[PDB]
């Protein structure tokens, strides 16, 4: 049987946008039937990367489970997880942001460098989705993330990127002139992935296993 989103797309579902379904029923599908949406599935306006190539690795899955890859409570003693919220994503009148990921910031005038890595102990395919925030302005910057010249580097066995954040006003949506993308990668049975940044990333705060 399809799994039927009924107020969102695929980005919108496995990011978490704020309306969309957890969907703590559905294990298994054999398709998605996807619903359109104003914010395309991202309150935050940006680009969901290998986008296509995602919707293809969740087309037909024969067990799928969400599990918190990075405990919020636990994870982040050395920055601020609890102000990530934004009139971009709003709901029932409060700002708010995707239910999957955490916008960590600067705790005080601080953002030591993180390091935080997950080993795939689930005997099965894992799925990790993260952000990386790009500010408007220098200022911004600075307010969330204190260091003005940063990176974020995300490694497993088969998969390397450094990311440098790009600070520009891009054309205001839903009232943001910065803008996140997405990324994902698949981390194999017994394979490490590892984050570190010392500034704008947006962290996993659930990920998925799944077989297909």
């Amino acid at each position: 049987a399809p799994l039927h989103l009924g107020k969102c797309n695929i980005a919108g579902w496995i990011l978490g946008n704020p309306e969309c379904e957890s969907l703590s029923t559905a294990s298994s599908w054999s398709y998605i039937v996807e619903t359109p949406s104003s914010d395309n599935g991202t309150c935050y306006p940006g680009d969901f990367i290998d986008y296509e190539e995602l919707r293809e690795q969740l087309s037909s899955v024969s067990s799928f489970e969400r599990f918190e890859i990075f405990p919020k409570t636990s994870s982040w003693p050395n920055h601020d997880s609890n102000k990530g919220v934004t009139a971009a994503c709003p709901h029932a009148g409060a700002k708010s942001f995707y239910k999957n990921l955490i916008w960590l910031v600067k705790k005080g005038n601080s953002y030591p460098k993180l390091s935080k890595s997950y080993i795939n102990d689930k005997g099965k395919e894992v799925l990790v989705l993260w952000g990386i925030h790009h500010p408007s302005t220098s200022a911004d910057q600075q307010s969330l993330y204190q260091n003005a010249d940063t990176y974020v580097f995300v490694g497993s066995s088969r998969y390397s990127k450094k990311f440098k954040p790009e600070i520009a006003i891009r054309p205001k949506v839903r009232g943001q002139e910065g803008r996140m993308n997405y990324y994902w990668t698949l981390v194999e049975p017994g394979d490490k992935i590892t984050f570190e940044a010392t500034g704008n990333l947006v962290v996993p705060r659930y990920a998925f296993a799944m077989e297909r």
